[PDB]
């Protein structure tokens, strides 16, 4: 009867794969989803044996420098890229009567660069310390590293910027700056273009030398990154499961999954690592996990109802061409619109118009 | 109190660690390689290089998950723990990143190298963990005694590692990098012991024995065991499962799509 | 009155060395001592000429590397130790009938290492920039660098831990593990040996390079440390007359003072010069001045007044031998109690 009562914690209803999702809760429930995503690099995870693709799978494949000042190509598997994944959460309920609408709002998350100690592997076959003699310990990876990562509704905006604007990258399989605008690249495009502007639609396929994640005007994404140049740089990290990233806003809002998807991305570039033939710094890069923790948020509806319902319906009638009645060649002389009734005015060819707030009679032509 | 459902165990509270043994590393005497190699003089190199400091309380033992930087490495398959030992097959090459098959537990002790396993983000974890690393070849070593301040390891419900079964884990590896002897440059790694002292507190909880398992284990030990056609694994032969409870109104769709991307 | 009142402060009731202690102050007031610790690593300070001992004074005398892995003797004048100080306070009041007393307690502390700007220095006779025609700057102080102090109510507990252990120390002159446990190193002692354990008690004594600072279960003092390894690490320093430390525990009772004594220890390594020859090794190392800012708390009296009286007379009187009055071979005949 009084045996003593623990203390309230949150209660979990039901945890698993995605399909957890399925089951409808209320307006009060709260889901955290955990991920994670791979470091796609440079050689694709495609040649799944380890003598066919040397598994270079999490690093670069072998970086080999520009012949001269003018042609510099670089392979696509030499570039490190962005990953990018979403996650496709169900629908919420409407509301018709008050025209709002619930939303899944990403309130925080918990990511961490997952396999650090691994790079305490320094036996194996790179360029020794005591390269005289080919002895004492294999070099380990160092070298520009380059962390970030962000969460937000929809895909990350980002802009082109790149050190040479001579560059040949390839028109297959990678989205470069000429593949965005149509035409080669310029010198805005090494400094600043507010033309050359992307998505990520693509995983695996921006190379980081070129798309940077963008500082637009609006953004429904939180993206956090820091960069470390150099050729020696160690590397550095740190893993803990007890700090948290606030996603929140300035208001308190946080990333809405507008469709109800909600995109993370990321890149970790821990540095290159030296082969012992020739000089190569081969790209290498470990997994982010992510843990993103959503609640439900009811949000005004933008747009109304009946504008789309309208366009929606007048999209099925058939679509004529006749003749030009908008645009620059209107046949169209005169739109009169009246509204109430006035005792007769004195200039019978008057006009009467509406400037920015209110009705006017036109000022008396007399100037 | 196996009558109710409450029952109390114990819960740590908070961690004061400090890796013991810095000093140490100023002994600049003995047969390293020499600072001034042309002659052979100067001081006997200290330690440097690659550090790599994690510490971890819990109340069950560390769940680790497997990430190597070669997948072609032939570790000894006798003394040792290793993907393989694990997964029973050789490494893939999903190993050189996150891979969710490579997963295991902290049974041993001495046994689980770090090249290999690291702490993993399970999901649902009773166990807090720290780690810092830093690598480079010549990296100088940097540490911080003080007896002064603590580590909370309450969650964000204020629960804190509560001690399943009745034992505490602790884990932790401290390597401070490697000297190199005054021949063939044989690095070899130098770690240095951690303090960890614990404050526990009692605390009551809801019962985790269900004896609804016993007594029904009392009925499973009566009849044979036979594993027959598979109704549960990748092969099931289960179609579709649903649960009714209650009574609403006839749906359209019942089996409604619920995603957008379906459409 | 009318006339314009400045803002109250602690009032100053007295000033001067440490014979001011002997005022009696009353119940709330604080007391802080400035003191300083110098750099005791290496050359002792006696042979006071600039000349017979070269006056290395505040750096070890040099640093000679081992000949083979098993032999390596590090020749105590090289080995940089601990410095401590003990300042003897006063006796206080008490009142016996609430078993009440009355005892020290050190509240806060300003420490601060003097004498960077002194690393500035960089002509002298040290290995140049530009070896190969020994032009430009004498190298100044780099290398591994090891700054720790400790504010303790008694002597800082520390702990035995080494690097390689058949170190062959000198067995006389400082203190070893094998001083402390009777016996040889052992490989534990390269780890952890809980039996490794001893009391920063003398001075000058116990070297750096194999006593650590301590994490006993109940502890009364207060330690804080760092240390940067490395080479060639350039030396960093930061005064201020400013920032204090708080000494108060987590039920804010701070380090009481055992016996009545206050305890400090310092060491602060700030790296090694090289001479223009064979690369010798001269570590250095700056005073430290510490700020301690103490007052009188009110503690109760844990002991019963005839255990101690009892202990009193036994540490008080000798102990000793006589014919055997308790045993197998008594001398006592017969005993015999009568009541009435």
């Amino acid at each position: 009867k009084a045996c003593p009562r623990p203390a309230p914690v949150p209660k979990l209803l039901i945890k698993g794969g995605m399909e957890v999702l399925d089951l409808v809760t209320g307006p009060d429930s709260v889901t955290e989803i955990e991920a994670f995503l791979n470091p796609r690099m440079g050689q694709p995870p495609t040649p799944e044996s380890l003598t066919e693709g040397g598994q270079y799978y999490g690093w670069s494949r072998g970086i080999n420098l520009a012949t001269s000042d003018t042609e510099d190509s670089p392979e696509n598997n030499t570039l490190p890229t962005w990953s990018m994944a979403k996650l496709q959460l169900p629908m919420l309920n409407e509301d018709l009567t008050c025209d709002t609408l619930q939303m899944w709002e990403a309130v925080s998350v918990k990511t961490e660069v997952v396999g650090s100690g691994s790079l305490l592997d320094v036996h194996g076959f790179n360029k020794p310390t005591d390269t005289v003699n080919t002895k004492g310990i294999s070099t380990p990876v160092e070298g520009s590293q380059y962390h970030v990562f962000a969460v937000g509704g929809e895909p990350l905006d980002l802009q082109g910027l790149v050190t040479d604007a001579r560059t040949k990258y390839k028109e297959e399989g990678v989205v470069t700056i000429k593949t965005i605008t149509k035409k080669d690249m310029v010198n805005k495009d090494q400094v600043l273009n507010p033309i050359s502007k992307a998505k990520l639609d693509k995983d695996g396929m921006y190379p980081v030398e070129i798309w940077h994640p963008d500082p637009a005007k609006n953004e429904n994404t939180r993206y956090f990154g820091n960069y470390t140049g150099g050729t020696t740089t160690p590397p550095v990290l740190q893993f803990t499961n007890t700090l948290t990233t606030v996603l929140l806003d300035e208001n308190g809002v946080g990333p809405l999954c507008k469709g109800e998807g909600l995109y993370l991305s990321c890149v970790d570039i821990m540095g290159w690592r030296v082969t012992r033939n020739y000089d190569v710094h081969h790209w290498r890069g470990l997994p982010r996990y992510f843990k993103i923790t959503l609640r439900k948020r009811w949000v005004k509806n933008p747009y109304p109802m009946a504008s789309l319902i309208s366009s929606l319906f007048n999209n099925m009638l058939p679509q004529v061409q006749g003749q030009p009645m908008e645009g620059e060649n209107t046949q169209v002389e005169e739109v009169r619109v009246y509204d109430g009734t006035e005792p007769v005015p004195g200039d019978p060819d008057m006009t009467r118009y509406v400037d920015r707030f209110g009705k006017t009679k036109t000022v008396f032509p007399g100037n």
